[PDB]
Parts: C-alpha cells; sequence; structure tokens
C-alpha cells in the first residue's frame, strides 16, 4: 500500500535522524569506552552482573536494521550503556567517570532530538 511506504519513509527519516544523533553521542566518548561490547573472554563474570549489555556498536546494528521505532527506545539503549557502566565499576574508577561526561554531554543533543522528533513528526 501507499501508507506503508508513507510510513516506512518516516522510519527511514527517524533512522536518518537517530544515525546523526548517535554520531553526536558516540564523539562525546573519545577514549572509546563505549565503542564495543564488553568482552566476556576479559570479563567472564560480566553477565552475572548486567544483564542486559550495551555499547555504541550493538546501537548501530540495530539502527541500520530500522530497527528503533521511535526515540524513547533509542535512549533506552543510549541509557543502559551508562546506567551499566556506574554499576559494574566503581566511583573511582575511569570508566565511572567516563559514563558521567557522556550522560552529562548527551543531554544537550537527546534534548533537541526530542524537540525534532515531535516538531517534524
Amino acid at each position: 500500500s501507499m501508507e506503508q511506504v508513507a510510513m516506512e519513509l518516516r522510519l527511514t527519516e527517524l533512522t536518518r535522524l537517530l544515525r546523526s544523533v548517535l554520531d553526536q553521542l558516540q564523539d562525546k566518548d573519545p577514549a572509546r569506552i563505549f565503542a564495543q561490547p564488553v568482552s566476556l573472554k576479559e570479563v567472564p563474570d560480566y553477565l552475572d552482573h548486567i544483564k542486559h549489555p550495551m555499547d555504541f556498536a550493538t546501537m548501530r546494528k540495530r539502527l541500520e536494521a530500522q530497527g528503533y521505532k521511535n526515540l524513547h527506545e533509542f535512549e533506552e539503549d543510549f541509557d543502559l550503556i551508562i546506567d551499566n557502566c556506574m554499576k559494574y565499576n566503581a566511583r573511582d574508577t575511569v570508566f565511572y567517570r567516563a559514563a558521567v561526561r557522556l550522560r552529562d554531554q548527551g543531554g544537550v543533543v537527546l534534548r533537541q532530538a526530542r524537540r525534532e522528533v515531535d516538531s517534524i513528526g
């Protein structure tokens, strides 16, 4: 149908906007602490601590399969990245501190993205 196509153009455009959002958030992580999944070879107990792992490469795979239906779902995944780190790592670690900084800096980007998603529909 013509509607399904219209729907698919909006998903594609949302994907377009979320790709730009993802690139902006990932620039706030110059150390690349959040770039890839925590290694289960290097942290074999990780899943005993963290039940839903997340990282920027995994978000990117979901993104490119148009797997985010709305901004809320995308934010949920970003928030997992931050929250998993803040639980697994202690407060006095470069990891925890990197997550705090990513959260603080990402807030600005996410604030405007919500306005853009509401605005452009």
